[PDB]
């Protein structure tokens, strides 16, 4: 019944806002400003005046590292609030983490793009595309196909209280590899899958097939992930010198 599909669309949309500091809607008053701009690296003597304010490619790279360590602990904080999913077997919500945790981050990510760069900092400063581009041979391909991805997925015209249902359907798939017991995932998927397809047509009604067109979208998602964990390991392999944060390689497996 609507009802309870709403309920279920505030509820999460209510624990979205209390687990991601940096949202889509602030993200976008930063980016289309005059409060608080951010300020911009362009090349390198920039981003060193980007902490009198706030190798080099090594810098960002550990710079996103950082970031993503924050990234999983927010969603992994958002991922208990999904009414089941602290009620699945241990092993699956790990495994629902563990393959869950990147398809979401690269939509989030997409909340901070536009087609010229991205936010970084909780906002206060602005990364541009081109710069990210004329890294050191394998650092400056790591973004650019997000930045393709966002400027596409962006033009859906989502917001937050979009996200907050999608982001929840992505972490129950239920195909994941290993899981223990598929069918109470796809249960809860399916209430939440009932919740967005409502939640797109009220909050969308021009839109059409905004939810078909959403869900087309995570194969989007899924060739991110493969494109980034190659370069990954060329990295591995390129500088033995430089580690990868103890979370983020256990979810690499
Ligand atoms: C908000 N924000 C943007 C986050 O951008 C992300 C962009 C990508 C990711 C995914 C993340 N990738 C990395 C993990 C470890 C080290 C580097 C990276 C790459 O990202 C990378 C490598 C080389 C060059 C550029 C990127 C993951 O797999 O966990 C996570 C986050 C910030 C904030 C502060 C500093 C940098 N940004």
């Amino acid at each position: 019944e609507s009802a309870d599909l709403r309920a279920l669309a505030k509820h999460l949309y209510d624990s979205y806002i209390k687990s991601f500091p940096l949202t889509k809607a602030k993200a976008r008053a930063i980016l289309t400003g005059t409060d608080k701009s951010p300020f911009v690296i362009y090349d390198m003597n920039s981003l060193m005046m980007g902490e009198d304010k706030i190798e080099v490619a090594i810098r960002i790279f550990q710079g996103c590292q950082f970031r993503s360590v924050e990234a999983v602990q927010e969603i992994t904080e958002y991922a208990k609030s999904i009414p089941g999913f602290v009620n699945l077997d241990l092993n699956d919500q790990v495994t629902l983490l563990k393959y869950g945790v990147h398809e979401i981050i690269y939509t989030m990510l997409a909340s901070l793009m536009n087609k010229d760069g991205v936010l970084i900092s909780e906002g206060q400063g602005f990364m541009t595309r081109e710069f990210l581009k004329s890294l050191r041979k394998p650092f400056g391909d790591f973004m650019e196909p997000k930045f393709e991805f966002a400027v596409k997925f962006n033009a859906l015209e989502l917001d937050d209280s979009d996200l907050a249902i999608f982001i929840a359907v992505i972490i129950l798939s239920g195909d994941r590899p290993g899981l223990l017991n598929v069918k109470p995932i796809e249960d809860i998927q399916d209430n939440l899958l009932q919740a967005l397809e409502l939640q797109l047509k009220l909050n969308h009604p021009e839109s059409s097939q905004l939810f078909a067109k959403l869900l087309q979208k995570m194969t989007d998602l899924r060739q991110i992930v493969t494109e980034h964990v190659q370069l990954l390991q060329v990295i591995k392999k390129t500088e033995t010198d430089m580690s990868l944060h103890p979370l983020l390689q256990e979810i690499y497996k």
